């Protein structure tokens, strides 16, 4: 066929009930992560393709970075619970990667203040025990599927995206066949 078991995506043999639609994992260190994003806008493409009546779901994890990776899955529920993804997912990247200007919780929450963000607003989040269940949410998400690398994306808890199976020669194509098989996934 053309879409494969193996290729294009494999199958985990213990199937995760009732994960997420769509689901992405990243960590604001890892470089693969900064190309999906920043140079290659995976989760965009996707969304655009994907069928009415299905969300996309987006974590960050802690094995990456140490202490500070831990921080920035805290910011990301932080960022999830004002809805204000879009505002500091760049300037995130681009601190811990570009400037390397983040380097404690104290320096990301300045991206927050300098994208808008009152400082009360996000010290109330921060130690809100909504986004403690955030936290927990993202923890137990990326648990239920042995997560050991990022970046990673999940269908219906049943299928996970294997890039490695795709030619790379040309960004935009591979970035098509990449969201037209989620939107296969999603289908099946």
């Amino acid at each position: 066929a053309q879409y494969e078991d193996g290729k294009q995506y494999t199958t985990l043999e213990k199937p995760v009930a009732g994960a997420p639609q769509v689901l992405e994992f990243f960590s604001f260190f890892c470089p693969h992560c900064y190309q999906f994003e920043e140079v290659l806008h995976i989760s965009d493409n996707v969304k655009k393709k994907l069928p009415e009546g299905v969300k996309m779901t987006k974590y960050h994890v802690n094995f990456m970075g140490g202490d500070l990776g831990k921080d920035l899955t805290q910011a990301w529920a932080v960022a999830m619970a004002l809805g204000v993804e879009d505002k500091v997912t760049v300037p995130l990247f681009e601190g811990v990667q570009k400037t390397q200007t983040i380097r404690s919780a104290s320096d990301i929450r300045d991206v927050f203040i300098n994208a808008g963000i009152k400082g009360e607003e996000y010290d109330a989040a921060w130690n809100s025990f909504v986004v403690k269940s955030l936290v927990a949410q993202q923890e137990k998400a990326a648990a239920d599927v042995q997560l050991r690398g990022v970046p990673a994306m999940f269908v219906n808890g049943k299928y996970q995206l294997n890039p490695q199976g795709m030619d790379t020669s040309n960004m935009d194509v591979f970035v098509q066949q990449y969201a037209d098989t989620v939107k296969y996934l999603s289908e099946k």
